[PDB]
């Protein structure tokens, strides 16, 4: 009785112990992947800033994205009358879809096909989707993933909100 | 009796040892993620800045209020020093803190008196235990950020380290367009 009550107090602090060596295991993973879309969000933002033409800007946006996040589908289309499109060519397409918010998750059929193509379309399970304007609309920049999981929250697209407001302060310059 | 008894004894270290190091790594995370949406706004504020006073006065007010950090000095270098912040020629700059400039680092963030004297401005800075020094040099060296706490420790945080090196880096590119 006398021995069974603290071979109890030793399985209590077993369990808790091994209880809290995965909540610390579960947050240094957190942490270090923290660390990295820190890392690679700064090395977006100097390259963007240190940007000399707009061709150096989408390819560092999409290299990045690629590269760096591991965005399985990227696509960055920008708007001009001179990838890109007219903006009302935009409007048409995807109309409906543009109103500085990020919308995610499952996009509509025509809307995945003009963003990621015809082909991927498919492939797609989710998707997150944002408007680049700063003192105007300048375009359009999408990612997708085969998982619906992922992209379905804020949480999991929040860095795509962030490169949005950099890189739409970015493309006025050109 | 004393096999179970010694168990119970190390168990105890371990899971109060554990305990205070998964704290300490909540602590950390919270304030990382604090420090992440501070810089966030920060860069973007000064990607907004309209003018070099609002450059200044940006960065200033947010690592003091923002950012929460008790001693903060920014001082741009000018041979016609005209300003509201601090200004100072880069000559003397360099009589000051000339090593730290150079991309020099500080032996466990521990400045000197006159080095301090130089940076900081506020009253009690004879209370500052560590200290983080950055250049703003981009095509250039545009002038010296610093950062000081209380705290001997400090200045090998997140804030020390990755945080004030990065915002540097957006101020040191800003700066040229003033």
């Amino acid at each position: 009785d006398a021995v069974s009550l603290v071979e109890r107090q030793v399985r209590l602090l077993r369990e808790r112990n091994i209880e809290m060596r995965h909540r610390l295991s579960q947050l240094m993973d957190v942490a270090r992947e923290n660390d990295r879309l820190f890392d690679k969000t700064r090395r977006l933002v100097l390259d963007l800033l240190d940007a000399t033409s707009l061709e150096d800007v989408v390819s560092t946006v999409e290299d990045s994205l690629r590269h760096e996040f591991q965005v399985p589908y990227v696509s960055l289309i920008l708007f001009s009358d001179s990838r890109s499109v007219s903006s009302a060519e935009a409007h048409q397409a995807i109309g409906g879809l543009l109103s500085g918010k990020t919308v995610c998750g499952v996009l509509r059929p025509h809307e995945l096909a003009f963003l990621f193509g015809e082909s991927d379309r498919d492939e797609i399970g989710s998707a997150a989707v944002v408007s680049l304007s700063f003192q105007g609309l300048h375009g359009v920049l999408a990612i997708g993933s085969p998982d619906p999981q992922h992209y379905k929250s804020s949480l999991g697209t929040l860095f795509l909100g962030y490169v949005a407001e950099v890189l739409a302060r970015v493309l006025p310059r050109f």
